[PDB]
């Protein structure tokens, strides 16, 4: 007591505390809102969030990411399966079991998905134990509302191994709904839509609210489109531009780009505030600095084809859900992707005008639910 709410994130994490009948949002010692969901491993230290991801350019075996991919699957999962060639890092079978596998001070090892993100779950506690200048033991953590019980087991078990006592495990739609004071009793039942498109998955859940209880109606989106993919966009845009103007191919250098990812992925963010862009990086390739600029419009083309694209899952919810446009009474927006203006635009478009609940930050809105129902719980 206090108890927080954290949003174990496939790419970003965020905790939340609830005090005085309002929510703190906590930065952490970078001050960032959210942290990476990322945790490296060299020859003589272990680093976690921000540390972690700010050398994945130099130190892209060591450095391991997207754990939520693999919590609680077995290792024939053809999902994991599939992924697995994706990955800078190596996934090895235990009996079974998926375990990623590096090299910590010179030696060989390997940790099962819930250690990796127990890892991270103590990087969130320190930081709401920092901001309250006190001990976190309880607390609530989110998982995607079609997780089964051996991914919510090992989210779970995640939290006990990270030495927090976790009050309970909660559909992220349903903290997003929370968050806006959506469970409270109100005369009839109402449905409610959530657009959540965050850095690596999009997921849309329609709920159905009465008595502060919540039906989830149908679920539907893509487990392998989010922000991610609009970054990779831009990087394959500027790898043609630098291409042209100096009549070389930074392609194969892995760090190059990955650190080209990094200024898209941040000139993408201030695309959602401002008309345009620049992009500044000191010896890109071979000496070379690249100093460019991008455009919003530049950036919504580059990308029209997976924007518009997230309304199809939006319609197979609604179908699944027997519910037409007109008998959604709210829409909440999730994941900090749908903070790009287009999105909204088209999300928007297609409820014919309907408004948007999305005073909360995106990115936070997750955390932010839980954190109340964490207090309620407390
Ligand atoms: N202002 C913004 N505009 C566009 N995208 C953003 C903005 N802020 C964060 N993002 C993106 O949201 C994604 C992941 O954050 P969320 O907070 O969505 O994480 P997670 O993937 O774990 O759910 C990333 O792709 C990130 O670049
Ligand atoms: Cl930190
Ligand atoms: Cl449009
Ligand atoms: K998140
Ligand atoms: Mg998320």
């Amino acid at each position: 007591g206090p108890a927080v709410g954290i949003d174990l994130g496939t790419t970003y994490s965020c905790v939340g505390v609830f005090q005085h009948g309002k929510v703190e949002i906590i930065a952490n010692d970078q001050g960032n809102r959210t942290t990476p969901s990322y945790v490296a491993f060299t020859d003589t230290e272990r680093l976690i969030g921000d540390a972690a991801k700010n050398q994945v350019a130099m130190n892209p075996t060591n450095t391991v990411f997207d754990a939520k991919r693999l919590i609680g699957r077995r290792f024939d999962d053809a999902v994991v399966q599939s992924d697995m060639k994706h990955w800078p890092f190596m996934v090895v079978n235990d009996a079974g079991r998926p375990k990623v596998q590096v090299e910590y001070k010179g030696e060989t090892k390997s940790f099962y998905p819930e250690e990796v993100s127990s890892m991270v779950l103590t990087k969130m506690k320190e930081i709401a134990e920092a901001y309250l200048g006190a001990t976190v033991t309880n607390a609530v953590v989110t998982v995607p509302a079609y997780f089964n019980d051996s991914q919510r087991q090992a989210t779970k078990d995640a939290g006990t191994i990270a030495g927090l006592n976790v009050l309970r495990i909660i559909n992220s739609p349903t903290a997003a709904a929370i968050a806006y004071g959506l469970d409270k009793a109100v005369g009839a039942e109402r449905n409610v839509l959530i657009f959540d498109l965050g850095g690596g998955t999009f997921d849309v859940s329609i709920l159905t609210i009465e008595d502060g209880i919540f039906e989830v109606k149908s679920t539907a989106g893509d487990t392998h489109l989010g922000g991610e993919d609009f970054d990779n966009r831009m990087v394959n845009h500027f790898i043609a531009e630098f291409k042209r103007k100096h009549k070389k191919d930074i392609s194969e250098n892995k760090r190059a780009v990955r650190r080209l990812r990094t200024a898209c992925e941040r000139a993408k963010r201030t695309l959602s505030s401002s008309t345009q862009a620049s992009i500044e990086i000191d010896s890109l390739y071979e000496g070379i600095d690249f100093y460019t600029s991008i455009t919003r419009a530049r950036f919504e083309e580059l990308n029209a084809d997976l924007f518009r694209g997230t309304l199809d899952p939006v319609e197979k919810a609604l179908r699944d859900a027997k519910l037409d446009k007109s008998q959604i009474h709210d829409i909440v927006l999730v994941g900090g992707s749908t903070r790009i203006p287009k999105i909204q635009k088209l999300l928007q478009d297609f409820f014919n005008g309907k408004e948007l609940n999305k005073s909360i930050n995106p990115d936070e809105a997750v955390a932010y639910g839980a954190a109340v129902q964490a207090a309620i719980l407390s």
